[PDB]
């Protein structure tokens, strides 16, 4: 996105735009600086800008769309297998003679 008005970015690939700091003229007096147009890295003083703040004719961009939802918890595990069923009865010993 372009840096908005009164914001500038110099180093490329910058995460967030930075506001123009006030310009200290010396002796403790500071004149704040306003960017001329969108996406500019030059902080011109607000008194000397060719285009006044009123002359800006850009519809302010829509606010951030909401952040996505969270990832569902780990689904449960399949039921554990059951033990081997009981062995069948053993054969009765041979009947007497
Ligand atoms: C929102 O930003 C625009 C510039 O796109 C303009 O400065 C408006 O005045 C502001 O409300
Ligand atoms: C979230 O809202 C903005 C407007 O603020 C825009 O419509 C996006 O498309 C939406 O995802
Ligand atoms: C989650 O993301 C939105 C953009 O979709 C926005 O940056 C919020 O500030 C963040 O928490
Ligand atoms: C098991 O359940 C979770 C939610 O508890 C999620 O829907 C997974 O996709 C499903 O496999
Ligand atoms: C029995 O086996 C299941 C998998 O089918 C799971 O690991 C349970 O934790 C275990 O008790
Ligand atoms: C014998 O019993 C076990 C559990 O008691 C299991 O159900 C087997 O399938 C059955 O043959
Ligand atoms: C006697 O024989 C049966 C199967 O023929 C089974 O193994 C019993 O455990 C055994 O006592
Ligand atoms: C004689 O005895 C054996 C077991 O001792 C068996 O029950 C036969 O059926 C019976 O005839």
């Amino acid at each position: 996105y372009k840096c908005p008005y009164d914001f500038f970015a110099d180093r490329p690939g910058v995460r967030q735009c930075t506001a123009c700091p006030p310009l200290d003229l010396g002796g403790g007096n500071l004149v704040e600086q306003c960017t001329e147009d969108l996406g500019s890295q030059r902080c011109k003083p607000c008194s000397l800008l060719s285009k006044p703040k009123t002359a800006r004719t850009e519809q302010s961009p829509p606010p951030p769309s909401p952040s996505p939802p969270p990832p569902p918890p780990p689904s449960p595990r399949p039921p554990s297998p059951n033990p081997p069923s009981p062995r069948p009865p053993s054969p009765a010993p041979p009947s007497p003679n």
